[PDB]
DNA sequence: ATGCGGCAT
DNA sequence: ATGCGGCAT
């Protein structure tokens, strides 16, 4: 996720 | 995690 | 050697 | 398969 908690996605 | 058990994240 | 999300890309 | 920190505990 995020950053933080990438994307989704990337 | 923290530094610390970066941030969440970075 | 820890310690976060659990999925749209 | 792909995508973030590179630590201060």
């Amino acid at each position: 996720t995020x950053p933080g908690v990438t994307x989704p996605g990337v």
